[PDB]
RNA sequence: GUUAAGUCUGGUUUCCCUCCAGGGUAUCUAAGCUUUGAAAAAAA
């Protein structure tokens, strides 16, 4: 975490005038010991063997086979013993005189009330407070988040209005909005830092990463890419059936094999359909064009194993599963009509 | 023996409906529209 947080504050640091990363330094500057510590925490645990019950005088002994899934069970239950005790990584900050008194640096609205709450994690003060909007152009350079109107939009391209970041909330949207940096954290102690910075400051390699917009709008993009131009005729100039750039690639698959089609898949869908200005009139476009529109809905997909841990333990539950459980393996024997009809023919 | 004269009566009673069938079958909602547009983070 200390490498790729240096290696932050280098990229920031050469990118110092390219926008949004002027704003990454500052408060990589502020902030410095606050990102001391890291974001998330480990447990580790460990168990040991010895020679006995192993070797009898200088081979083997009985039951030697019986010490690997000893040590391994013996590992399993220390981690869930400790498993018993949620500690936060916020509770390893020293937040106490940061926000005891008015010492904590706030940029763009110096809050009334001490300090915010980022609204990302709810849980740390905020370091970067950015006005929901009343002019929105000089409203964040009265605030000083902002020293010129060039990094207006370079800023509001990737801290929205209303917005507070706290230190770890700016840190993780700053390693997003360039994907590489991980690298340092990646290549682990081959490289130096900043020979991987500087290899990476040369070439210009426009990320991108989809939006929760982009998803809730896939089959209106698979649509425009055949109906190309019978239905763009008010939209030429809108952005929306230009060009691609130069060579903006991404992880997601299905990206990298519609974006030269003739449809831009990096403008962003939350001003053109799914905007409320733009709105009436990107569906006015369609109706006459009788085109589907967009639906607002996504599907978030989480899938989980069932009984991962005690399979690789041992235990015959993922078999049996909700017949047999894991708290019947207090008394396995009292299963025993269930379990030994299983290995049996196993 | 003779004569002479006919007179009375001119439809009554009972039955006036009984029994079965008193609705059956089909359709029992269909197709749309299922929220939209303003307000998401405000001054002290
Ligand atoms: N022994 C292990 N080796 C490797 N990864 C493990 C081990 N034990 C747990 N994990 C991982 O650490 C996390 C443990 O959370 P969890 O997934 O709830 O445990 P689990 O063993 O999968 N029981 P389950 O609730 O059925 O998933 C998961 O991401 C597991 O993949
Ligand atoms: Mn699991
Ligand atoms: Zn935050």
């Amino acid at each position: 975490w200390r490498k790729l947080i240096e290696g932050l504050r280098c990229y920031s640091e050469r990118k110092r005038e390219d926008g949004f990363w002027n704003l990454v330094c500052r408060v990589l500057k502020l902030t410095e010991d606050l990102l001391q510590t890291t974001p998330l925490n480990i447990r580790v645990k460990q168990v040991s063997v010895t020679e006995d019950e192993i070797f009898n005088n200088n081979k083997l002994r009985s039951d030697s086979w019986k010490i690997y899934d000893n040590k391994y069970r013996q590992l399993v239950s220390e981690f869930k013993k400790s498993k018993l005790v949620k500690v936060t990584p916020e509770s390893r900050l020293k937040l106490f005189e940061l926000t005891k008194f008015d010492k904590l640096p706030q940029i763009g609205e110096k809050s009334k009330r001490g300090y915010e709450f980022c609204t990302s994690c709810g849980v740390l003060p905020a370091v970067v407070i950015m006005p929901k909007e009343d002019e929105l152009e000089k409203k964040l350079i009265d605030l000083g988040i902002a020293r010129d109107e060039k990094d207006v939009r370079s800023i509001k391209n990737m801290i929205s209005p209303g917005e507070r970041l706290c230190p770890w909330c700016l840190v993780k949207r700053a390693l997003g909005a360039e994907p590489r940096l991980m690298r340092i954290l990646l290549l682990g102690d081959l490289y130096s830092v900043e020979k991987i910075v500087n290899e990476i400051v040369s070439r210009d390699v426009k990320i991108e990463i989809p939006s929760t917009s982009d998803i809730a709008s896939i089959k209106t993009f698979e649509e425009m890419i055949e109906k190309k131009n019978e239905i763009c005729e008010d939209l030429k100039e809108e952005e929306v059936c230009e060009k691609p750039s130069e060579s903006v690639l991404s992880m997601w698959q299905w990206f990298n094999k519609n974006y030269y089609n003739g449809i831009n898949l990096t403008i962003d869908p939350e001003e053109y359909w799914f905007s409320e200005k733009r709105r009436r009139y990107y569906f006015s476009v369609f109706r006459r064009h009788r085109i589907t529109f967009p639906s607002p809905y996504y599907a978030l997909v989480r899938a989980d194993s069932d009984y991962l841990g005690d399979l690789l333990e041992g235990k015959l539950t993922p078999y049996l599963a909700g017949i047999i459980d894991s708290g019947d393996y207090a008394n396995i024997s009292e299963k025993k009509e269930e379990v030994n009809k299983l290995l049996e023919e196993y």
